[PDB]
């Protein structure tokens, strides 16, 4: 399932863009 995620995606999933939410910003990882 895909996750917006601080700081970084973990091995097993890749990043797929960016995620802006309470003022800051997160890795969309799946
Ligand atoms: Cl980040």
């Amino acid at each position: 399932a895909c996750y917006c995620r601080i700081p970084a995606c973990i091995a097993g999933e890749r990043r797929y863009g960016t995620c802006a939410y309470q003022g800051r910003l997160w890795a969309f990882c799946c």
